[PDB]
């Protein structure tokens, strides 16, 4: 996770979509979903990002509905959002053994045990943390099998963005785990 507040400027697509779902957490507004191909993905919005401001209005204390309401009335052309980078998340860098193992177990995207004498051990991978990204590639909602694929077919350096499970659960609440799989931006970033 980055350390800074960043400005992003957005343009509603031809259907008046930005590609975002927002969720109220601890009187903040956090990113619950980024739609593949949306304007939100183009400006590089990410699951777990904080929206501090929309059009230079503070989001402090908004309902999930008021956030979504506010968005539906922006002057179309230009939306300024002030973003804090994935404040509930952390990144661990690990190195597979010759066997191609970073050295942990997961289930429903959640780390459940660390294997003794491993890179995951050596780097202090925590259990009870959900996998959010892998080499900066969002993987939330992909079946456990597909997350393993990405680990196999990655390089010897693996970079995992994790979230404490209690906070992960509180964010995805009220979004059935098939829209998680279906329409959450899983694509590598464009340039």
């Amino acid at each position: 996770i980055k350390q800074g507040i960043r400005e992003v400027i957005l343009c509603k697509d031809q259907d008046g979509k930005i590609g975002l779902r927002l969720k109220s957490i601890d009187n903040g507004i956090f990113v619950q979903l980024v739609q593949a191909n949306s304007p939100a993905s183009l400006v590089g919005l990410r699951f777990g990002d904080q929206v501090l401001q929309i059009n230079g209005e503070n989001c402090a204390g908004w309902s999930s509905d008021k956030a979504h309401k506010v968005l539906k009335q922006a002057f179309g052309e230009k939306i300024t959002m002030t973003i804090r980078d994935r404040p509930f998340e952390r990144t661990i860098t690990m190195h597979k053994d010759s066997t191609g193992h970073v050295g942990f177990i997961f289930k429903n995207g959640k780390i459940t045990s660390i294997v003794k004498d491993s890179s995951a051990a050596r780097n202090g991978l925590l259990t009870e943390h959900n996998i959010c990204e892998i080499n900066g590639q969002n993987v939330i909602g992909l079946k456990d099998s597909q997350i393993a694929d990405i680990l196999s077919t990655s390089g010897t350096v693996v970079t995992i963005t994790i979230m404490p499970a209690f906070i992960f659960e509180h964010i995805i609440k009220r979004m059935a785990p098939s829209i998680m799989k279906s329409l959450m931006d899983h694509t590598i970033p464009e340039v």
